[PDB]
């Protein structure tokens, strides 16, 4: 097997619904592993979830509690993409509270981050073998994507990040090449201010669609090669992308945050296509609820011509949802550009009278061809649930 | 591993009992996932069971009101032919509330459909990518067989209808090669007037049996090879096959509906052999309970002589059947005919006294050899089910 | 890979515990699959269990009253090895109520017998598709060995039966080649009066140990090979195995059932070794007690020197038995003995207190080497089980 | 595949987390199967998590009492390394109340003791097939390490006792080749007093950790090749890693037990360093409870130099531990050493309220970094769990 190309994305107007694993509601007789940050990443044989589990099944008496970010219970699991994680599918990869995967072609590379918040490491695990690590140097949660990295010719690229999430943090992308870390550069400060869960895809170079979560409603984002990074800044669409964010029509901002309800935002994507972009976004201005995918025309730059051209709605804003990433598929001498949502039930949101906090998944890719339209959410009744 | 090719239907006398799941009694203790609308379709390695889940276990709450057709949360899931689906050996293959699936001797191809019922999607996935998809052009349930399509020299052909169920619908065939459609025609109306979730085999060329719901006892045909629609009809049999239909002996209608006992049918199929052809049925003429396989000699033609030379009752007229249809395995040089029939349990089932509605399967194999006799329900006692 | 050779027994003195699967302990919590009749056969990289299940999950209302023999709810599955059968890890092989497997170097063969007592038939499957049939003859539970059947050179060997249990039935030999039936014999008669329940090994050519349900506690035999039945008789030994049975030491009758004790028996197994004879048995005279296995000097022949030189004692006579049977692993040049035993739980034990019937598994093989001691009953306690 | 080859371990400085099952936890609700004596190892494709399970699911009425160390109803089992062994994951490797197994980069070999006390086998699998054994020679216990064999060139060499615990036994090694056992010794007792639970690696030559489970609070150890035992002797360090154990600093003895805080001991393991030695252990000195591992300047050798480099605090001493062990993962040209902590919850830990006994795993690789810290318990509420 090759190592992964540098392919264009591939020709795509519209996205469609491809697998939903409904974990919630299959989880209601306490079969399900509890889950949170979930993402999907592909080999050549087989699409996968990924998700950080808590060690303990919904709605038995351990997952009381589980809005917890960090503990030594956490792992990253795997598990076949649109099922329900259970015991008896389920893969364990690596002790992780953060994480990242991808393909490069021929293995399975891993970071996974755990133990305490102010000395965290991160497991490099590459085919299986912890071949490397990376040692928090900030002693404030070393952390990374949740969702797939990239690799291009057999070298793999990762955001890690570790420093106050609310105090100037260390923004980094590690280059890593059979699971033997090669280099790493600091992103740069001149535009970018604040970079936490980068979704990220391939278009020739990687893209990195990120989280300011402090002063941008509008999104971070940089481009990589196999040696450095050659770009950054902030999508300029006045149609902002992060929760919160202002009502539409907001700034333009190509260079630097919006300043205005800047946190504590959520991991999303987008997808640069020509001098428009695709966003993914919350429904809601204020709050984790609906999902929806814009197309912005000349998005991606400064312009007085931005306008909505399609909007489609995958999540009604009557339905929880969350994090959302990017991930990529081989066409044949393209990439096919896809994403995932998380569907977040339980803790803190309103109404989910239940002890836990878990999510399930649903998944959409794009093709060159006109959507039709529909509604994907979570699903669960929250009364039914064991609390 | 080459195409599959356009082999003839093997030599058969009569049908044997195969795998059987029963995944009603099995799911007593809330392990099985919620289905309906099963089939089979097999590829170079194994043959599997294919079905809609509704997303929840059943004799669960949320298993509670799946009588349902279409949400958001039923996908078409695989599981191993024979078992009972459940969390521990199901595969998600796509989100869907109408499927069909097919091999080409090299990778498998699914057809998925999901959405709003006046603006779905049918999703191509071919080897696990998501290839190509198609627009309502209706805007009213775009759907499609619920069984196996065919695929001869690399070229699938699946049958997709979209519009009014009671309203003049437009009927397609689509040719799909590696994912990716080719062509589509319109079903000619000159003597099909209703054509539902067809059943196809290959024999040479695809034929395709299939439901009438409106206005015909007697099941709508087509013939169809790589390039087009061949052949069109009504199976000429006097003796009815659909559900309801008149008692033995009917009228013989081959080029149009009998125009009594016409709605609302079943989802059911048949097998073409020589002059003479072998159908499926429900025992009963009114409800979908029994079921039994004829073979009609001289029934595929126009002719005085029709009569039943076999009558295999296969599940009593004492027991709940549903949807049944063809599947076919190949041999050497040629195709096995293989059938499965969905034994539903449950809403609206008098007497069924639970709330959910799901099935068990159970198939049968044609030999070229005599059968013997027996019967092989579902099997379990509703009042032994969480309800 | 090549097929099957006709390789001669390895040497052995002893037989040791190999793998035991405590499916009725681990049942106690409903996961496990209710069976009976269980056996194991192995392929090139795997050895099985496989027994008739019974449609139903152990301790659920649907377990109640599995005594009863044939029900349409029966299929023979498959599961690894020593481990319990759960819906998680089982294969559905075919629809059963009687059957017998086997694997020929490339492909495996099943044979499955299920329908009405009066017109069973008899499926033959081979590399997963049903290849051919046999029609009961007799019209009186057509049936087979319930332990695995013998390959030679691409020939499958295996015993079948149609016929009044206790009137005089027919019993023959069917030889089977890539799953096509090639020829059937009628045993002959000759010596043999009552032939059921074959348990069959290779040691160059087949030979078959059964069980005489009518006038023999001592058991009947049969050599083949590729092409025909060599050799008839009743095992010689003064020490019978059947069960019940005279107290050792018996009478000597290499040529016709002793005339004593000689129902119902049970199925059970042998190994002839030169002119001596391994012979598995129950502790118990009387009942399905207790597991032992002896060697028996000159037993295979007639002869004034018959002594038990080695009896090991597996299962003691406190706790429950059942069938056993032999199976063969490829050594390298010959193939190594091996066997299992049905441990019965549940009706008609005395004090098994629960209203289903089951078993578990355990399996010891042969070896050049002497044989400690240990004791591997079913280990369940009854008065724990859902009932 | 060629044998595995006598690699040098790779370098290293720390030790990270790698896999942890959290299986206790997980437990909740009776889906995992009871255990003790957890070890890893891991062939070309995968590591695999091994352990002696006791025939029963944790929290039902047949997992109270399993304190009991011997009883026919356990199995060796193998399961996806960091997941819980539960029955729709788990493999039945032999029936075996003590084991040890290893891949010789061909096959897997494991080597299983059961049987009454007086007279145990051990049975020798290769590839699957029972292809020798051992009988008990002293008649009290044959018993084996509890973690991985090493295999060189083929021959395998693993640690075996026959005799009694508290009375002069024999400790011996075998090698076996293929599955056939190549030839024993007797352990030299010139240095080595007691050796029970060998914990071994690869370092060119085969290195084994034990435990003197009565005289010495100091380590025993052994060097093998695939001929013969090498060099023999206690660890040097003053850094005692037996439990119970005095509290540093200690005596220095390389050639004797140190004759205090002798037994009962644990099992644990080390790795020798150059002229230094890393040492596991509990953090108390007197129960299993916490874990640490210790590098110990010179602490191979008789030296004044001795001092700990390096203290990592993995489990804290408010938790419990258990046996530990090492294992090794081929690197390209170098092992890495790697180890996993058996955590044990229920009977005999003082306020774990149940009637059972079991564990988790977590398990440590050793990299050529500095690691950070954190703390990776069996994190199971005791009182949330069925008794
Ligand atoms: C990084 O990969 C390049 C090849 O990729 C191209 O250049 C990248 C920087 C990026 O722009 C991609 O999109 C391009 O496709 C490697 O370049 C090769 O270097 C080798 C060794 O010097 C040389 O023999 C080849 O000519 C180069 N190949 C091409 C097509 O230029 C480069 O080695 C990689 N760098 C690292 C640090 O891994
Ligand atoms: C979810 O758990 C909370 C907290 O549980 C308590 O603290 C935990 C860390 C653990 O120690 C538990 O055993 C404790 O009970 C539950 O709230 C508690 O409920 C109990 C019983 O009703 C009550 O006595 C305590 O006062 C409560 N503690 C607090 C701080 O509220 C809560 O009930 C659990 N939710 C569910 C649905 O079970
Ligand atoms: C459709 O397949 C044919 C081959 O199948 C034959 O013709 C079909 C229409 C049908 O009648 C089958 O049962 C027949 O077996 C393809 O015909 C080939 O075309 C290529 C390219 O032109 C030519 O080189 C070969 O001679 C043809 N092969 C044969 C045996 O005639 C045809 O290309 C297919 N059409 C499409 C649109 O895919
Ligand atoms: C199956 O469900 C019905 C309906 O449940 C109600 O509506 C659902 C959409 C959901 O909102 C449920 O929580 C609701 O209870 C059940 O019928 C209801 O039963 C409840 C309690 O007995 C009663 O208060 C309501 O009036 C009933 N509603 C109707 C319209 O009949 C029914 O009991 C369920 N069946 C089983 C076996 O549980
Ligand atoms: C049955 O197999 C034989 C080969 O097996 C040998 O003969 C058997 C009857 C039995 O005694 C075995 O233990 C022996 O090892 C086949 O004999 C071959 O026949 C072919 C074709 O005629 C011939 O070319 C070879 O010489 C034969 N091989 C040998 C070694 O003799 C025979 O064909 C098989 N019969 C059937 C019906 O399948
Ligand atoms: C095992 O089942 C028997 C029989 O159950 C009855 O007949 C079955 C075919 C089915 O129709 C059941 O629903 C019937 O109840 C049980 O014995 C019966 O128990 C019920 C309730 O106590 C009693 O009313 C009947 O008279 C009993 N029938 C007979 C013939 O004895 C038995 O209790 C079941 N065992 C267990 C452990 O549940
Ligand atoms: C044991 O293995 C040796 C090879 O391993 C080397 O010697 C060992 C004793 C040990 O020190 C290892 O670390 C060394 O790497 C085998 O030696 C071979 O023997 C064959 C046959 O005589 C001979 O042809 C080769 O020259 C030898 N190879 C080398 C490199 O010396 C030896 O056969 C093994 N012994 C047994 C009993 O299996
Ligand atoms: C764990 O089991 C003990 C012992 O159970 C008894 O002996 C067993 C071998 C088996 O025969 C059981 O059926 C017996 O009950 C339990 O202690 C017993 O509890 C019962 C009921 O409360 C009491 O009548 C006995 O006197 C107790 N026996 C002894 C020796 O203490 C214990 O309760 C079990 N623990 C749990 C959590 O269920
Ligand atoms: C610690 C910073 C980070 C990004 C802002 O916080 C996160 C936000 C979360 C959230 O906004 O939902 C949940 C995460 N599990 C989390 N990451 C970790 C490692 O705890
Ligand atoms: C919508 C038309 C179609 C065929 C007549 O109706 C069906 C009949 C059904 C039935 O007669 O049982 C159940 C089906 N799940 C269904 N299909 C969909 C997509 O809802
Ligand atoms: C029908 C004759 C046959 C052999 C004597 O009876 C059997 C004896 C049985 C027994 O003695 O335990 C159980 C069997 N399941 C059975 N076989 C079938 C097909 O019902
Ligand atoms: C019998 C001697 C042996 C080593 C000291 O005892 C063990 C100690 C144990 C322990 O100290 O926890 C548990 C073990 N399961 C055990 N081994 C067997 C075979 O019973
Ligand atoms: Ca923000
Ligand atoms: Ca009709
Ligand atoms: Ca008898
Ligand atoms: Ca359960
Ligand atoms: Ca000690």
């Amino acid at each position: 097997r090759p190592f992964k190309s540098p392919l264009p994305l591939c020709p795509f107007r519209g996205f469609f619904p491809f697998h939903k694993d409904n974990a919630i509601r299959l989880g209601e007789n306490k079969d399900v592993i509890v889950t949170r940050e979930p993402y999907v990443s592909c080999d050549n044989d087989n699409c996968w979830s990924f998700a950080l589990a808590q060690g303990a099944l919904l709605g038995t008496k351990h997952s009381n509690g589980t809005i917890k970010d960090r503990t030594p219970y956490r792992s990253l699991i795997r598990f076949p993409i649109g099922t329900a994680p259970v015991l008896g599918n389920y893969k364990e990869i690596c002790i992780a509270w953060s994480s990242s995967s991808c393909f490069d072609g021929k293995e399975w590379m891993h970071v996974c981050m755990t133990g305490n918040d102010n000395d965290a490491s991160a497991q490099i695990i590459y085919g299986g073998r912890m071949t490397d690590s990376i040692k928090s140097w900030r002693k404030d949660i070393l952390r990374t994507q949740e969702s797939e990295c990239q690799c291009i010719d057999g070298t793999c690229v990762v955001a890690v990040t570790d420093g106050p999430a609310a105090n100037s943090a260390d923004y980094r992308v590690y280059w890593i090449r059979e699971g033997k870390i090669i280099k790493y550069e600091n992103v740069p400060k001149t535009k970018i201010q604040y970079l936490e869960e980068c979704s990220c895809y391939v278009d020739i170079d990687v893209y990195c669609i990120c989280r300011d979560n402090w002063k941008g409603s509008n999104r971070p984002w940089m481009r990589i090669n196999n040696e450095t990074i050659l770009e950054t800044g902030y999508v300029c669409s006045k149609f902002h992308s992060d929760t919160p964010r202002p009502a539409d029509p907001s700034t333009m901002s190509c260079d630097s945050p919006s300043n205005v309800n800047g946190g504590p935002g959520v991991k999303g994507f987008g997808f640069k296509a020509g001098d428009d972009v695709w966003l993914g976004r919350t429904v809601s201005t204020s709050g984790r609820s609906g999902f929806e995918i814009i197309k912005v025309t000349e998005g991606w730059i400064n312009s007085p011509n931005h306008v909505k051209s399609i909007t489609q709605t995958l999540v009604s804003n009557n339905d929880w949802s969350g994090y959302s990433g990017s991930f990529i598929v081989k066409a044949k001498d393209c990439f096919q550009p896809c994403f995932y949502v998380e569907l977040i039930r339980g803790r803190p949101n309103k109404n989910d009278d239940v002890s836990w906090t878990s999510n399930s998944i649903v998944t959409f890719c794009g093709l060159d061809n006109e959507p039709g339209s529909g509604n994907w959410p979570d699903g669960s009744n929250i009364g039914f649930m064991p609390k």
